[PDB]
């Protein structure tokens, strides 16, 4: 008997974790990170998987694969798909129908379906939940957005399948974060919670009836193309701008150069949701001349006020696609780090007149948390 784990395979991170001693652990991967980039490269002489996939992006950008996620359970003449293939630094192709990413690999030219990238990135949480168990992991529940079809689930189940992983369920992102805050441990009149989910690529709005213990989505809402990268992206730009000025040399077409920016903003954003200043610290940003700065909380709000307003449209939208009041929501879920963002927080609590918010559960874990609970329960061990 292996324990079941919970896996949250996301568009731009992946987190698995496992109930056991009476409650969840998040567990860290072979670099020490509870996150893991769902990302992977081909090299000359290997195949890289998470933080060493990401690391090297910039190095390798067309061997470098990431947002499978976007493909999975999608055809290649699908809108979505020709749209997507434009942001992308691989190679797309038609595979009769299907679409496959192509790749260089060892000297060789390979291609590989969506389900076949994320079953790589199912591969290494399966691997890195192994090693801290010290055994065999099998079972897992994993986590899909409420909004995927038929095709993506089954696609997504398949990546499982070929991971060696028995998927024991597929079950909804939204749903997973409020198993995690117990809100189906509940009996008496329907409950309508909100699930505010603003992750790395994507911001999802769902509101999710709950009914002694019976989850129905009532309402979606949000945008595929909205994420903390897009506030990353706005402190990219300003301190390109920043540099220009003290240095009179724009970075802007080294894609090294910005990649070790962009890192380096990203860790600002987070040390900002705890701090008001964070520094960005790089040695040799750009013909070894050294970038050591920082920034406020406030500048880091003004750069991106337009896109954390924004963030209230989709609110209001699945408000109005649920036929709901404000007031008639009993729960609010947040899901994603960006909503650790102590300026989205007040936002969305002053949207909703001061009512509190869920959040004591690390919001990027929240869905492999919730999920990793449903996987005891259907394993018998909770
Ligand atoms: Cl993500
Ligand atoms: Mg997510």
């Amino acid at each position: 008997k292996g324990p079941a784990v919970g896996i949250d395979l996301g568009t731009t991170y992946s987190c698995v974790g496992v109930f056991q001693h009476g409650k969840v652990e998040i567990i860290a991967n072979d670099q020490g990170n509870r996150t893991t980039p769902s990302y992977v490269a081909f090299t000359d002489t290997e195949r890289l998987i998470g933080d060493a996939a990401k690391n090297q992006v910039a190095m390798n950008p067309t061997n470098t694969v990431f947002d499978a996620k976007r493909l999975i359970g999608r055809r290649f003449d699908d809108a979505v798909v020709q749209s997507d293939m434009k942001h992308w630094p691989f190679m797309v192709v038609n595979d009769a129908g299907r679409p496959k990413v192509q790749v260089e690999y060892k000297g060789e030219t390979k291609s590989f379906y969506p389900e076949e990238v994320s079953s790589m990135v199912l591969t290494k949480m399966k691997e890195i939940a192994e090693a801290y168990l010290g055994k065999t992991v099998t079972n897992a529940v994993v986590t899909v957005p409420a909004y995927f079809n038929d095709s993506q689930r089954q696609a997504t189940k398949d990546a499982g399948t070929i991971a060696g992983l028995n998927v024991l369920r597929i079950i909804n992102e939204p749903t997973a974060a409020a198993i995690a805050y117990g809100l189906d441990k509940k009996v008496g009149a329907e409950r309508n919670v909100l699930i505010f989910d603003l992750g790395g690529g994507t911001f999802d709005v769902s509101i999710l009836t709950i009914e002694d213990g019976i989850f129905e989505v009532k309402s979606t809402a949000g945008d595929t193309h909205l994420g903390g990268e897009d506030f990353d992206n706005r402190m990219v730009n300003h301190f390109i701008a920043e540099f220009k000025r003290k240095h009179k040399k724009d970075i802007s077409e080294n894609k090294r150069a910005v990649r070790r920016l962009r890192t380096a903003c990203e860790r600002a954003k987070r040390t900002l949701s705890s701090s008001t200043q964070a520094s960005i610290e790089i040695d040799s940003l750009y013909e070894g001349i050294d970038f050591y700065t920082s920034i406020t909380r406030a500048r880091f709000e003004e750069l991106n006020a337009d896109l954390f307003r924004g963030t209230l449209d989709p609110v209001e939208k699945a408000l109005r696609d649920a036929k709901l009041d404000k007031s008639q929501i009993h729960d609010i879920v947040l899901v994603g780090g960006s909503t650790r963002i102590p300026k989205i927080q007040k936002l969305l609590q002053d949207f909703f007149n001061g009512k509190e918010l869920n959040k004591s559960i690390n919001p990027d874990e929240a869905v492999a948390y919730g999920a990793a609970v449903q996987a005891a329960i259907l394993s018998g061990d909770k």
